[PDB]
């Protein structure tokens, strides 16, 4: 039964009408937020007078 | 059963009202003594002639 029974193209189209985008880029931005936080403190307690 | 029941959180008070003293410096000093001992002689005898 030797033949050949099919193929497949690498045909493609010349996209000279933009009919195809393609990806597309968009900007974007992330947006992060550290805030401080106090500590406890160290203290010298001196007495008075 | 897939629910959250429970949380903890990193809150902290700040010190604006000096509830908290942490830890606490105090000046400290420690003597030595090293008292100096005699040692035994060495004698060279000889006559008075």
């Amino acid at each position: 039964d030797l033949a050949v029974i099919g193929f497949e193209l690498d045909t493609r189209f010349t996209n000279t009408n933009r009919r195809q985008r393609g990806h597309l880029l968009q900007t974007r931005a992330l947006q992060f937020r550290h805030p401080i936080p106090m500590h406890a403190p160290v203290t010298l307690p001196m007495d008075t007078m």
